[PDB]
C-alpha cells in the first residue's frame, strides 16, 4: 500500500493520479491576496456557539492529529457569515511545518504562518458528515493561523496529551477541552469557495480564515514536531510539513469581513 502523504514520493504533486480532482477549479488552499480581497458589507459576523461542545477523544491518523467531538446534537454550531443555515462542529485538526518559517496552508499576500488550526462543520441540513461532503455547501472550515511567541493557554491541555499518541493508529480519551480557548479576540475573517486540502480533496468546503492569528509558544509547536507519520515499532518519520501548498485561484473572489 503506496498511499497518500506528504514526502517526496507521495505527496502533494502525486496526489492528482489517485484524486483527479487535485486539478479542479475550486481547489484549497490558496493565497490571500490582501489588496485583491473585496470587503463585503453584506457578509454578516460568524457566529461561533461553543459553549456545549463536547470533545469525546484525540486521534493520531498518520497525517495530523484530530480531535474530535459529539456531534448527534447541535452543540457546538457556526453559523451567520457567509453560510446559509447551521454547520455542526465535528473535529479540529492542524497543519505545521518542520520550522517556524513555514506550515500553514493558506497564506496571506504569501506569506506563510507557523502552523494553522481548522475546525470543521458540517451542514445539519444534509443529516451526516458523509453526505455532506457530496455537497457543494456542505462543509464550512473555520481556518486560524499560528505565529510564535507567547504561549496560548487554551492550547497546551492538546499539547500535554500529545505524549499518549505519538505514532499513527493511536487514540486518547479528550473530554471536556473547550475550543474556545483557540480562539483569537477578533472575528474578522476571509472567505471563498474551496475543497478538503487533503484526499479526497472534495469540493464541498465554505471556507472562512480569521484575519487575527493566535499565538503559541515555541515549546508548544515544538511537541507538534515530537509526532510521528509512522505507526509505532516502524522506522520514524517525525510528522512535519503535513500542508498542501496555495493551489490556483482560477474563477473564484475571496472577500473580507473588514474594512
Ligand atoms: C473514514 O472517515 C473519514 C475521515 C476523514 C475524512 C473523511 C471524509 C472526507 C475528508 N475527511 C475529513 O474529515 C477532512 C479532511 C480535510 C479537512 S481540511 N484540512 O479541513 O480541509 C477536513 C476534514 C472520512
Ligand atoms: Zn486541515
Amino acid at each position: 500500500s503506496h498511499h497518500w502523504g506528504y514526502g517526496k514520493h507521495n505527496g502533494p504533486e502525486h496526489w492528482h493520479k489517485d484524486f483527479p480532482i487535485a486539478k479542479g477549479e475550486r481547489q484549497s488552499p490558496v493565497d490571500i491576496d490582501t489588496h485583491t480581497a473585496k470587503y463585503d458589507p453584506s457578509l454578516k459576523p460568524l457566529s461561533v456557539s461553543y459553549d456545549q461542545a463536547t470533545s469525546l477523544r484525540i486521534l493520531n491518523n498518520g497525517h495530523a492529529f484530530n480531535v474530535e467531538f459529539d456531534d448527534s446534537q447541535d452543540k457546538a454550531v457556526l453559523k451567520g457569515g457567509p453560510l446559509d443555515g447551521t454547520y455542526r462542529l465535528i473535529q479540529f485538526h492542524f497543519h505545521w511545518g518542520s520550522l517556524d518559517g513555514q506550515g500553514s496552508e493558506h497564506t496571506v499576500d504569501k506569506k506563510k504562518y507557523a502552523a494553522e488550526l481548522h475546525l470543521v462543520h458540517w451542514n445539519t441540513k444534509y443529516g451526516d458528515f458523509g453526505k455532506a461532503v457530496q455537497q457543494p455547501d456542505g462543509l464550512a472550515v473555520l481556518g486560524i493561523f499560528l505565529k510564535v511567541g507567547s504561549a496560548k493557554p487554551g492550547l497546551q491541555k492538546v499539547v500535554d496529551v500529545l505524549d499518549s499518541i505519538k505514532t499513527k493508529g493511536k487514540s486518547a480519551d479528550f473530554t471536556n477541552f473547550d475550543p474556545r480557548g483557540l480562539l483569537p479576540e477578533s472575528l474578522d475573517y476571509w472567505t471563498y469557495p474551496g475543497s478538503l486540502t487533503t484526499p479526497p480533496l472534495l469540493e464541498c468546503v465554505t471556507w472562512i480564515v480569521l484575519k487575527e492569528p493566535i499565538s503559541v509558544s515555541s515549546e508548544q509547536v515544538l511537541k507538534f514536531r515530537k509526532l510521528n507519520f509512522n505507526g509505532e515499532g516502524e522506522p520514524e518519520e517525525l510528522m512535519v510539513d503535513n500542508w498542501r501548498p496555495a493551489q490556483p485561484l482560477k474563477n473564484r473572489q475571496i472577500k473580507a469581513s473588514f474594512k
